[PDB]
């Protein structure tokens, strides 16, 4: 057997970068999205007021991989054409992670102070969402010139995954309020956990109560539970170390499931850890991972497990499974990132080759089943072979599985491994080697 030569591997998925870098400039130069199978761009955010999402979303995986002048290309256009004086809704969630935190991580590995000007002007257009509840529980939606708020029936995740760009902001300017406006929303929700130490996914923004009874690890929360423990390796906050933890032991107590051997985490009552769902989203797969940072390796492994079964099964992890059966609820994807996510994860805590092993197939099978003529593509029906196309290139992948796979495979001499600190959107937040 030839064993893998892992930086060989790395060389190829810098060459895949900059190869679809180069079909966005070609296609979608300054857009948000590249549709890579038409050769056309789309909007994310505001339809017709794009944003340059994807560019913003790649700066930082181009940086690590040292494709310079693409970098310098993407923070020039940024500094140039950037702003957020615009009349029209935004996604709080999805403008911070994507937007406040690509920023961030760009700023970080250049120094360049427009770029922490620009995140946190963003950051104060958001901040008018906390501001419209009184209990500073964001609003899903606002008007980035007016402040104006919409849609008060939010979620764990779309309130609770700020603290990591919030708390760098606070870090940056010397401006407490940001760290405290992020850990305020959490700790109301934390607040309202059940006996058993679970929260309902679903919340009011000004109601300040749950909407639903479903405590989830994956729609509608996966991110929260992250930004508990990642605060407190960004800012050594005691409290988010403590309710980490809490909350994947609550979780292991009333969540963790076993379905023909293999181990799930289904929606379950907040109040009573009885089962209220039948499906796990891929996106679940974050959660092996934060198993792993927050003393519980064994389980996320054994959760990584059965991501590992969806992937040697179906080659591409179902978009959805239903538990109780291991099989597809849903034929298309998102091209995901959250296989390679655990896998890094997982690595970063003893280095074990294993997660390498996992995540080339990962990569390899990402090469042969989402490659387009000028990117890469989500998939219409992973059930058909070949996997036929949808046309449409997210924009996390420019930021997160790319850097995933190059991070496990390139051993980077412009990353300090043991300092590295990663976003939900994989924004790197600490760790750059100038
Ligand atoms: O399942 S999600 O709703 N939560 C994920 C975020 O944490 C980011 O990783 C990224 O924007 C997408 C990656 O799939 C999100 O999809
Ligand atoms: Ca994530
Ligand atoms: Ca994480
Ligand atoms: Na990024």
């Amino acid at each position: 057997t030839t064993p893998e030569d892992w930086k060989a591997l790395a060389a190829d998925v810098r060459s895949e970068f900059q190869w679809a870098w180069q079909g966005y400039v070609a296609k979608a130069w300054g857009k948000d999205e590249i549709n890579p199978v038409s050769g056309t761009s789309r909007s994310f955010f505001i339809e017709g007021h794009d944003l340059g999402l994807s560019l913003v979303e790649a700066l930082d995986t181009l940086w690590i991989m040292g494709l310079d002048a693409e970098f310098q290309a993407g923070v020039d256009w940024v500094k140039a054409n950037l702003s957020f004086d615009v009349d029209g809704n935004a996604q709080v969630f999805e403008t911070n992670i994507r937007l406040v935190g690509g920023l961030l991580s760009a700023h970080l590995a250049s120094g360049d102070p427009v770029l922490l000007a620009k995140a946190r002007d963003l950051a104060d257009r958001l901040a008018k969402a906390f501001e419209a509840s009184p209990h500073g529980l964001p609003w899903r939606y606002v008007n980035l010139r007016t402040g104006a708020v919409s849609d008060p029936e939010t979620n764990l995740a779309e309130i609770g995954t700020y603290l990591s760009e919030f708390g760098v902001l606070s870090q940056l300017t010397g401006e407490r309020k940001y760290f405290d406006m992020a850990k305020r929303a959490m700790r109301h929700t934390l607040d309202r956990r059940s006996k058993i130490g679970l929260m309902a996914a679903n919340i009011h923004a000004m109601t300040g109560a749950f909407t639903s009874r479903n405590a989830s690890i994956d729609v509608y929360a996966d991110s929260f539970y992250e930004y508990l423990w990642d605060a407190w390796a960004l800012f050594g906050d005691e409290d988010c170390k403590r309710w980490a933890v809490e909350c994947v032991d609550a979780q292991l107590a009333h969540q963790a499931k076993r379905y023909d051997g293999r181990l799930w985490f289904p929606m379950v009552d907040f109040e009573t850890g009885a089962v209220t769902g039948t499906a796990q989203s891929e996106s679940a797969a974050y959660y092996a991972g934060l198993l792993g940072q927050v003393g519980r390796k064994a389980q996320g492994d054994d959760y990584l497990a059965s991501f590992t079964y969806l992937q040697a099964t179906f080659g591409v992890i179902p978009e959805s499974i239903d538990v109780t059966t291991g099989q597809p609820r849903r034929k298309h994807t998102g091209l995901r990132p959250e296989y390679p996510d655990a896998c890094l994860n997982l690595w970063l805590i003893d280095r074990d080759p294993r997660y390498r092993r996992l995540a080339a197939i990962h990569y390899r099978e990402m090469k042969a089943t989402s490659r387009a003529a000028f990117g890469y593509t989500a998939l219409k029906d992973i059930t058909t072979r070949p996997m036929t196309q949808d046309d449409n290139c997210p924009g996390y992948w420019w930021s997160e599985q790319m850097k995933y796979y190059y991070l496990l495979f390139s051993d980077t001499p412009r990353i300090d491994y043991g300092q590295l600190q990663l976003s939900t959107e994989a924004n790197v937040l600490r760790g750059f080697r100038k």
